[PDB]
């Protein structure tokens, strides 16, 4: 991999759609590192403060970026992160908003043993596009792509679309 220049991903999208099981595989079948931020801001201890509501540490945000920062100057990374719109611009060379039907994103959060509150506010999240329309707000329309994540197969269409992409950008920027 030395001295290629090598594209950064964003992975983003409603928890439940896929980020994680798509930005693993990448990783694998490219030799790209792989970032869940969730896990990071864990193993990191980045949390600042806690969301009574919600129920979950908060997410310090700056700290994630400062982490980040060398790395994705470096290039080769595959982000995962359910936000986006707090990552430098600069950071993503292509990103990606997997979607899920409700109806299945609902039975894969319901499986993950999120209780009644938590799928509500993760199904409208979803059913708002909250995370589209993040996305498009913090990224130039032309690099952001649905990706539908329902099944299987359409995870194999992710992958090989995108395992195409980071091959033909490779080429694009080392001439």
């Amino acid at each position: 991999p030395e001295f290629m220049l090598l594209p950064n991903i964003l992975l983003t999208g409603t928890p439940g759609v896929g980020k994680t099981t798509l930005g693993k595989e990448l990783a694998s079948k490219s030799g790209l590192k792989y970032i869940n931020v969730g896990d990071l801001a864990r193993e990191e201890q980045l949390y600042d403060g806690y969301d009574e509501e919600y129920d979950c540490p908060i997410l310090d945000e700056d700290r994630v970026v400062d982490e980040l920062d060398n790395q994705m100057r470096e290039g080769g990374v595959i982000v995962d992160y359910h936000g986006c719109d707090f990552f430098p611009e600069r950071w993503f060379h292509i990103v990606f908003v997997l979607r899920t039907d409700t109806n299945v994103l609902y039975e894969r959060l319901e499986t993950r043993g999120y209780n009644e509150k938590k799928l509500t506010d993760n199904i409208q999240c979803e059913i708002f596009q909250v995370l589209y329309e993040e996305a498009t707000a913090s990224y130039k329309e032309e690099i952001v792509h649905q990706l539908p994540s329902n099944k299987p197969e359409e995870l194999e269409n992710n992958v090989d679309q995108i395992l195409k992409w980071i091959e033909q950008w490779i080429k694009d920027h080392n001439s």
